[PDB]
C-alpha cells in the first residue's frame, strides 16, 4: 500500500558527491552528521561548503543542499561579507548547471517575502480551482495607519480581526505579530502583510516536505477568537512543540474539526514544487471552521522538522530523485500540470 519505492535509484548514490551550507546552529539542531554518515553508507560523498573559497576547488558537485535564507536576507540589507558568499555561490551555480541545487535561490527569495508568497499562494490556489482550499485576504500595508486605512482594507476584503505580520519573512522580528480586532486597534507598522485571522481550533498542521515525501506534524495554534486590544506576540511562543499558553488554549471546538486532506496536500505540494521549484520547505495549514476548507497561512524554506523522525530517510530518497532526473532529463516544460 506504499507503492512508490526507492531502492533502484539509490542504487545510483554511489560516487556522487553532496556538497551543504547550513549554518552551524543549524547543522546542530538537524543533527546534520548523522545524515551525512547515511550517505557515505549508500558511497555517497558529503562535504560542508566553505563560501568564503573558491567552490571550483570543493567540487565537482552533483548536488548542492543549503539554507542559505538568512545570508541572503543579510546581503539584501547590504552586509558585505553576505554579499560576497552570494555571488560566489551565484558565481558557481552558473558556471556548474549540472549541480543540482536545493533549493534554487529565486525560490528562496520568493519564501522571505511575506506579500510575494501569500500572492503566489493565492495564484496557485486561484489556478488549481479547488474548494477544500481558500486563500485567506491578506495585503502589505506600507504606511502607518490614516484616515484611508479602513477603506483600503474593506476594499481588499480584509476584516477584523486579521494578523499583521512582517513583510519579512525570517530573521530578527520577523515573528512578532499583532491581532487586531477594531478599528481602534489600527496602530498595530509598516512594511507589514495583513492576513484575515481564521478560526482553526487551535490546531496547525505543519506540512514538512521533503519533494516527493511529506509528513504532517500537528502543532499548538492560536485559539479561536470586540473592543478589546491588539494581541501583540512571537509567533515561537505558539506554534513550537512545547508552546503552551493562553493564546493557544482553546475555549472549545466550534465548527468544522477535520484533520487535513491529503488530497489536498499533494496537491499543494506539487504545485509549489513546480512553480517554485522548491523541495525542502514547510506549508502551515489550518482548517477553517465555518467551511472547513484548507489555509495555507505560511510557507517556510528548509524548516526544522522537529516530529519528522523519517527526514534523513526521506531527504535521500529526493537526493535520488533527483539525480534519477537529471541523469533522464526529466526536465518540467510549459504550465505546471494539475
Ligand atoms: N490567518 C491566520 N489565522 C489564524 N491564525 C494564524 C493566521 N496566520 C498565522 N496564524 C497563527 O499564527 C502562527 C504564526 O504565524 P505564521 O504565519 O506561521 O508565522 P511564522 O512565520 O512566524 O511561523 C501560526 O502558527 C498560527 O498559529
Ligand atoms: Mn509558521
Ligand atoms: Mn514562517
Amino acid at each position: 500500500k506504499i507503492h512508490h519505492h526507492h531502492h533502484h535509484m539509490q542504487t545510483f548514490l554511489k560516487g556522487k558527491r553532496v556538497g551543504y551550507w547550513l549554518s552551524e546552529k543549524k547543522i546542530k539542531k538537524l543533527n546534520f552528521q548523522a545524515f551525512a554518515e547515511l550517505c557515505r553508507k549508500r558511497g555517497m560523498e558529503v562535504v560542508q561548503l566553505n563560501l568564503s573559497r573558491p567552490i571550483e576547488e570543493q567540487g565537482p558537485l552533483d548536488v548542492i543542499i543549503h539554507k542559505l535564507t538568512d545570508v541572503i536576507l543579510e546581503a539584501d540589507q547590504n552586509d558585505s561579507q553576505s554579499l560576497e558568499l552570494v555571488h560566489r555561490f551565484q558565481e558557481y551555480i552558473d558556471a556548474h548547471p549540472e549541480t543540482i541545487v536545493l533549493d534554487p535561490l529565486p525560490a528562496i527569495r520568493t519564501l522571505l517575502d511575506r506579500s510575494k508568497s501569500y500572492e503566489l499562494i493565492r495564484k496557485i490556489e486561484a489556478y488549481m480551482e479547488d474548494d477544500r482550499i481558500c486563500s485567506p485576504p491578506f495585503m502589505e500595508l506600507t504606511s502607518l495607519c490614516g484616515d484611508d486605512t479602513m477603506r483600503l482594507l474593506e476594499k481588499n476584503g480584509l476584516t477584523f480581526p486579521f494578523i499583521c505580520k512582517t513583510r519579512v519573512a525570517h530573521g530578527t522580528n520577523s515573528h512578532e505579530m499583532a491581532i487586531v480586532f477594531n478599528q481602534e486597534g489600527l496602530n498595530a507598522q509598516p512594511p507589514c502583510v495583513v492576513q484575515n485571522f481564521i478560526n482553526h481550533n487551535a490546531v496547525l498542521y505543519k506540512v514538512f516536505v521533503v519533494g516527493e515525501s511529506y509528513t504532517v506534524v500537528q502543532r499548538p495554534s492560536l485559539k479561536n477568537f470586540s473592543d478589546r486590544e491588539s494581541i501583540f506576540f512571537n509567533s515561537h511562543n505558539v506554534s513550537k512543540p512545547e508552546s503552551s499558553s493562553v493564546l493557544t488554549e482553546l475555549d472549545k471546538i466550534e465548527g468544522v474539526f477535520e484533520r487535513p486532506s491529503d488530497e489536498v496536500i499533494r496537491e499543494l505540494s506539487r504545485a509549489l514544487r513546480q512553480a517554485l521549484g522548491v523541495s525542502l520547505f514547510g506549508i502551515d495549514i489550518i482548517i477553517n471552521n465555518q467551511t472547513g476548507q484548507h489555509a495555507v497561512i505560511d510557507i517556510n524554506a528548509f524548516p526544522g522538522y522537529e516530529g519528522v523522525s523519517e527526514f534523513f530517510t526521506d531527504l535521500l530518497n529526493h537526493i535520488a530523485t533527483v539525480l534519477q532526473g537529471q541523469s533522464t532529463a526529466m526536465a518540467a516544460t510549459g504550465d505546471v500540470a494539475l
